[PDB]
């Protein structure tokens, strides 16, 4: 059989022997079917790369729409397998219309049933926008469109594999397990650099929080690299993680990271998936040139996403969190479920040196130039002794609890478990 | 510092003698008040630029939050007047928390009561992000936002800024009703505004203004951002409507990343407040960034599909000259549940232009043809393709256009469809 055969593709995705066609096979360019993915009833459709290179037509789109109606009715996840040059030129406006009806079905399904796209071949035009409307896009390398693909697989087979795991993440979310959280506790603080000025990759910290032999399904690893987001399991339960990554742009927020974070927050909130927000961010940045439009607009959207969120969302401040960025990273003012801080964490308007340069500008300016750098450092030291600490923020109430980093897992799990499924 | 006195500014904005302060005056850096705007009960607050440059602190932010709670409780529009360098740094994290609570209030109000910002001075940091969370930002030129599409309306001066601020609350809060007699009395031959040649570019704005009431301003949003797309509020037979229109004068009228984003936000705004939409379509395609980055147009375009697809206010489409391909689907097509789709007689609804279509469908015959005859062949191939594809009659047959109309009744036909639609569904 040709490798592009849609029944072959469907069969490699679904549980063995579970495939049930939803319609008679034809020359429409689409084959849709029901089946199971590790037991859970799932709907899927596959564009047929053997007919007109998978081009989307009236009858094909109609099968997709029927599959969507079926999935919506049964509340089943729906998975599309894509390989298609786009709309069938010969079918004219009729095909355009039919493609649009696919979009409208996906929009009706949005936030109601999970939608996973597995792009296994070239996908252009309507076949690029189709996946763009779904919740998670898995791409095989054999298939610039920056930020559109969430997960890059090794090949086609690995792509169905990640696709299958995603069905489990969304449809078998499970329960938190306090005993497993404690059993996985480690000293996560040890993963930080000795110097508080040195940059590090946050991912080992994310990995240490999540269950040990469970994959971290990171989204968009190569887009907006100053932000890390993705799905995993914490004591068996599906969680989404967001984490500033000091390794890139000093972990600062900017237009694309804010966009990446906001979309991820909205996706998890839509499906009842609780969030862990690992914060270590000194500030935020404009684009090339000094354009602030993006980070203002996207930043606002980030605020909106956390603000309206109802799933549990717990913040952990590892090292430092400053200013407006502090506010946007799931702060108490935006109704965070709980905010924890490691012992040596700093929560402040800005660095003590910068703070002092502003608060004592005139004293510093009026001081003799030779006594000045010493005066600045002395004032900073005294500022730092009364402002910035965890104990100050505790006092104000914007940090709920300072925690031993050896208890990060259990503490996080405990806070998430005590929150309602929906409120805040 | 008299001119930046908040009471003065609040008084310059509200109807004369309607100011009722919501709290004792102080040095918190904000003053909040209730009042009227052409009789509509309105809540407002002004940052106090005479105190530490309007810097935002715990007490001031608290007044803003109580103002929001009052507006939300009484379902009143709320207007912020902004002049602030940022947060009261000496308050430390306390100030950060307080500014966040302002954001959180704006979020609670989002889509529930109209929020209008009037930026009259330097607005930085938190004072930049606050207005970004509201629905319409008006900016006086004697000012600057800092920490691009963030400003929707640029006024002539501070008083002009208050005047537009005031008109805006009228658009949101006194939306009125459609009026057939007035719609018809304003009918003109709108098609006459197009060039003779279907290949010439033109500014779509006179077409929009021809549709809207003759003696009523068209409040265009973001005129200098995403210029291939025009959006804005105006009145149609006295009724507040939103207008979206591709503008052929810029980038051929093509969709792209920021035009899709501009359109999507505007759709969601009108949908939130029960404001019906007129979509004027003349779009031949869509574009990547000039570096060939398609990411934006894909992500933002999908957001436009979503905005129209979920929309429940009435929304009617008018195809004037052409609508092609994927851009056709996105511009409030029947497949996304458009309320009604009108087309002018010579309009084209198609996958692409006939010349382009044939060039693909018959690439081989064309390339085989002798060089001095390949042009006559291309043209005869095109003419026969458009005998059978692309016209309004065909589109009527398929069902993607509901009615071909005489352009001289454009304004009244649009009014009729919007007026007779359910206020919610589709
Ligand atoms: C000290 C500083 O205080 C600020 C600065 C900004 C601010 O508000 C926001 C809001 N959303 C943001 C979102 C992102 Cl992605 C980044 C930064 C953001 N900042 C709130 C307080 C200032 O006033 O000078
Ligand atoms: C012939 C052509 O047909 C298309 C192309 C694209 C398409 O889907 C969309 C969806 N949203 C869009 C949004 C915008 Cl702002 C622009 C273009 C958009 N296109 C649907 C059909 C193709 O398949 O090649």
């Amino acid at each position: 059989l040709d490798p592009r055969d849609p029944l072959l593709r469907l069969s490699n995705f679904f549980d063995d022997g579970s495939v049930e066609l939803l319609h008679e096979r034809d020359r429409s360019g689409v084959l849709a079917a029901a089946g199971t993915v590790n037991g859970v009833r799932t709907i899927a459709f596959c564009t047929d790369g053997t007919v007109m290179g998978g081009a989307m037509g009236v009858e094909g789109c109609t099968h997709i729409v029927n599959a969507y109606d079926t999935a919506i009715e049964d509340q089943s996840p729906i998975v599309g397998i894509w390989h298609s040059g786009g709309a069938r030129l010969a079918e004219g406006v009729r095909a355009l219309h039919a493609v649009g009806q696919v979009f409208e079905a996906m929009i009706r399904a949005s936030g109601y049933i999970p939608q996973i796209s597995v792009v296994v071949g070239f996908a252009a035009g309507g076949a690029a926008y189709g996946p763009a409307l779904t919740d998670v896009v898995v791409m095989a390398p054999e298939s610039k469109k920056s930020g559109v693909c969430h997960i890059v697989a090794d090949d086609e087979l690995d792509a169905y594999d990640r696709g299958r795991r995603l069905v489990g993440l969304f449809c078998q979310q499970g329960h938190f397990d306090r005993s497993k959280a404690e059993a996985g506790d480690t000293d996560i603080h040890a993963l930080l650099p000795e110097s508080s000025r040195r940059a590090y990759d946050v991912r080992p910290i994310v990995t240490a929080i999540l269950d040990a032999d469970t994959p971290f399904d990171e989204f968009q690893a190569n887009w907006a690299p100053s932000m890390v987001v993705g799905l995993g399991r914490l004591s068996g339960r599906t969680v989404g993680v967001l984490a500033n990554n000091p390794l890139r742009l000093g972990g600062c927020l900017n237009s694309e990271s804010a966009e990446k974070a906001a979309r991820f927050v909205r996706l998890c909130d839509a499906f009842g998936i609780p969030l862990v927000v690992v914060v270590d961010v000194p500030g935020y940045l404009p684009g090339v040139d000094q354009e602030w439009g993006g980070v203002v607009r996207r930043g606002a959207k980030l605020l909106h996403a956390f603000g309206e969120c109802t799933v549990p969302r717990v913040t952990l401040v590892t090292r430092k969190t400053y200013g407006g960025a502090y506010i946007a990273m799931n702060s108490r003012s935006l109704n965070a479920t709980k905010v924890f801080a490691w012992p040596d964490a700093e929560v402040a308007v800005m660095g003590a040196k910068a703070a002092v340069g502003i608060l004592h500008k005139k004293k510093l300016a009026a001081a003799p130039e030779h006594e000045r750098e010493a005066l600045h450092d002395q004032l900073a030291a005294e500022h730092e002794r009364i402002a910035g600490g965890v104990d100050s923020a505790l006092d104000i109430g914007v940090v709920d609890e300072k925690i031993d980093p050896a208890h990060t897992r259990s503490k996080l799990t405990e806070a998430l478990a005590q929150a309602p499924a929906r409120r805040g």
